[PDB]
RNA sequence: AUGGGCCC
RNA sequence: UGGGCCC
């Protein structure tokens, strides 16, 4: 997004700058390359002359710009999507009720009970508790009020910026490249999930390449479905995006919300409004207010299908922009926000894609890094999606999600006081995809220390989530 | 110390 | 409730 005004003001922003994450004994095994954001302006670690302050917001380079001509392909892309997509879930999508959207529905999590509220509750020092009750799903407004500031179109807030707590490559890390988190106010967050919750619970359910959304799955037994049917084509890309989230251009995002929540889809009017405040935001980190034009903030409800919505939208209008006789049934892709595995049997070229992408503000390379750039014949075994490769297991003759050994010795060589027991548990859960000796070289730095569950015990587990069949078929 | 998968 | 992973 373009930086548009910024400026001081007198009242201060609490920013967190204080990293939960401490060293295992797996860090003194393994040394991993990773190590915790800079949280601090005067970090130790960071490279000279620091200013944490200028990296943090230097991925916004603008707000591109799209001729007459480009915004029209683009809408014809978006409402060819939203033909496809809206016909697979149906057009159930009236508004959400108060209690629902609090509590969540099939398909739909509950909303978190003690995170952040936003502003302007937290310059007020008050929790959601205060203003929500979430056991009720009702009550505490204030809130309310907002809601018919909402209703009435006249609603406006800005964003809390915190600093992404977490681990990061040390190359990342020493360059003051750190995360940031958007924070909504937990009005909006109510207010986007009452308008759009049916919509986002119904693709949660219907994930998978049809509707080009993972969003929604489990890994252990979905790598098994989208395996299977990726592996059909004779060209597979592993396509990556250069802060995605932060270029999506004005144009796009307004675009692809007027053609994607129609009311003739049966959305509230105020479906397509609620989405479109996400487009210019006012932003605050400590003294600064910081106004911007573009990009997708991520503390939004709907953050993840909507940068999914729009990577299904750009594929389609890269590829027509350069080809023609470009349909949907042309090429076939999954996507995760910006995370993308993309097929065809035609032989596309990517590299000349590029500057199409470019028109929307996006940078596509490719994953495998090697010299040259985007090639043909690369298969599902070669690429990554969601950090998980796609290997076929032995035994049961799956997919199976396997995680990089050094990505899961970094997951392992730290862990926030008193949560290492679980942790462990449940990064097991991946860890097992990497097979038995690799297994337990990761977990040996706990031998004594802690339990670590059996390989044995987690790949049964695994046969029968992937396969109830199979699991009764071996005994 | 966000949102939303999923897992415990 | 409270953890972990991915985006
Ligand atoms: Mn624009």
């Amino acid at each position: 997004g373009l930086i548009v005004d910024t400026r001081d003001v007198e009242e201060r922003v609490h920013v967190m700058r204080e990293t939960k994450l401490a060293p295992t004994v797996a860090h003194g095994v393994f040394n991993p390359e990773f190590g915790p954001a800079a949280l601090s302006n005067k970090d130790p670690r960071l490279n000279e002359g620091v200013v944490l302050d200028e990296v943090i917001f230097s991925k916004h380079k603008g707000d591109t710009k799209m001729s007459a001509e480009d915004k029209a392909l683009f809408r014809r892309c978006a409402a060819d999507y939203a033909s496809r997509l809206h016909s697979v879930l149906g057009t159930a999508n009236a508004p959400l009720s108060i209690y629902e959207a609090i509590k969540g529905v099939d398909g739909l999590d509950a909303m978190e009970p003690d995170t952040a509220p936003g502003l302007p509750w937290a310059l007020q020092g008050k929790r959601r508790g205060a203003l929500i009750d979430f056991e009720n799903g009702t009550v505490g407004p204030e809130v309310e009020a907002a809601l018919k500031l909402m209703e009435k179109r006249e609603y406006k807030f800005a964003c809390q910026t915190f600093l992404k707590d977490e681990i990061r490559p040390m190359e990342k890390v020493r360059a003051g490249k750190t995360r940031i988190v958007d924070v909504l106010p937990v009005e909006h967050i109510l207010y986007t999930r009452m308008m759009i919750g049916r919509f986002c619970a119904q693709m949660h359910s219907n994930n998978g390449p049809q509707i080009g959304s993972a969003v929604g799955c489990n890994p252990d037994v979905d790598w098994q479905r989208f395996g299977t049917h990726f592996a059909q084509y004779r060209n597979v890309w592993d396509v990556d995006y250069s802060a995605f989230d932060a270029n999506h251009c004005s144009d796009a995002m307004n675009i692809m919300f007027e053609e994607v929540f129609r009311t003739e889809f049966g959305f509230h009017p105020n479906a397509e409004w609620i989405l479109k405040t996400l487009v210019n935001t006012e932003h605050a980190y400590e003294n600064k207010r910081i106004t911007v034009e573009g990009g997708m903030p991520s503390g939004c409800s709907a953050t993840s299908i909507i940068n999914t919505i729009l990577n299904n939208i750009y594929v389609l209008y890269a590829l027509r922009r350069h080809y023609e006789g470009v349909e949907l049934d042309t090429y076939t892709m999954i996507s995760y926000g910006d995370d993308i595995v993309v097929a065809s049997d035609y032989d596309l070229d990517f590299e000349a894609l590029k500057p199409h992408f470019k028109s929307l503000g996006q940078t596509i390379t490719p994953a495998d890094k090697s010299d040259k750039g985007f090639v043909l014949g690369h298969s599902i075994t070669d690429v990554t999606f969601l950090k998980r490769h796609f290997h076929m297991d032995y035994g049961t003759g799956f997919y199976k999600p396997v995680m990089a050994s050094k990505t899961l010795e970094a997951i392992l060589s730290f862990a926030r006081r008193g949560t290492i027991q679980e942790k462990l548990i449940s990064v097991a859960g991946l860890a097992v995809h990497s097979g038995p000796d690799e297994y337990r070289r990761l977990f040996e730095p706990f031998q004594g220390l802690f339990e670590i569950p059996s390989y044995r015990s987690l790949y049964l587990r695994w046969v029968n989530a992937v396969c109830g069949d199979a699991a009764a078929a071996l005994e």
